[PDB]
């Protein structure tokens, strides 16, 4: 049976960090739900790309659980994720069931907000390091993609392919990830 | 005065190849119009990401000319671009005024359809080479980004950052492109 991903899309999300993992996951045959934090309406991302979600988060969360919960970054997107009690419950549920949780750039700061995966090695965008590290609850990594325990993290738009393909490797295995990689014309 | 980009968005467009250049161009302070080929309504891209355009192409073309006309790829997106008389006229106008024309993956095959920039060195997605080369009207390149005459081309999702930053260098110069690059966390 196909693996399922939930991608939580908030106003101010980094659109590249949203679209790259959605697209690459779908290339891997993962069933991806782009879920609007605020409802079903279109979401204005950080650089003004407007994306129509597949479903509201309210609805999508009723179709859980998912094999991965994905948090794109963008500073204001991550702030919105961090403020959401719905996100908090989704992430706590995922952690409790030992499911993959994946977050990129500023997205990992929502893990901090919701007290998820403390004691894990994490990376973030370099500009989000100090936020993420407030309290010393995680160990920092400068790896382009990091994985420790349940928590898969990555740094920025420029690491989004590596992040997505890591998610694919975790869910569908290394061979699938390599087959999806080739037609992308990555370096 | 700010440079202006027109990005033509057709059903079946590769969403990564649309969003990466839009986002990176806006980071460079370029004023970008995402123009819907079919009108103002949301566009279903190749991997089912749904993007709401800024304007219809019909409207956006009245606000020309632009410093760059950008054609994302995706096989079916490029086919739709190739069939459009509106695209044909936009591209012919741009060529006539010696403006930059930029196309990625399958997107360059619309240049072939519309007889634009014959005799230029071009690259495409490897799977779009034979289409592009039908007739021998261009010279093929395996460079990740290629530029010859008016025509800037690139290969795939994985070359989209390099493509976008080439557009930025052409419009706003190398220093701007380097400053936009750093916060992306590219390899
Ligand atoms: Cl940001
Ligand atoms: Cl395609």
């Amino acid at each position: 049976a196909s693996k399922r991903a939930l991608v939580i899309l908030a106003k101010g999300a980094e659109e590249m960090e949203t679209v790259i993992p959605v697209d690459v996951m779908r290339r891997a045959g993962i069933k991806v739900t782009v879920a609007g934090l605020a409802g079903k309406d279109p979401v204005q991302c950080s650089r003004d790309v407007v994306i129509c979600p597949d479903a509201s988060l309210e609805d999508a969360k009723k179709e859980g659980p998912y094999d991965v919960v994905v948090l794109p970054g963008g500073n204001l997107g991550a702030q919105n994720l961090s403020e959401s009690a719905a996100v908090k419950e989704i992430l706590k549920e995922q952690e409790n069931r030992k499911g993959l949780i994946a977050a990129i750039s500023a997205g990992p700061t929502a893990l901090l907000a919701h007290e998820i995966g403390f004691g894990s090695k994490v990376t973030t965008h370099p500009l989000a390091k100090d936020k993420m590290m407030n309290g010393g609850h995680y160990t920092y990594s400068e790896n382009r993609v990091e994985k420790d325990g349940l928590i898969l993290t990555s740094r920025g738009p420029g690491t989004s392919f590596e992040f997505a393909l890591a998610i694919v490797e975790a869910l569908n295995g290394k061979e699938v990830a390599a087959q999806v990689k080739a037609p992308l014309v990555l370096k």
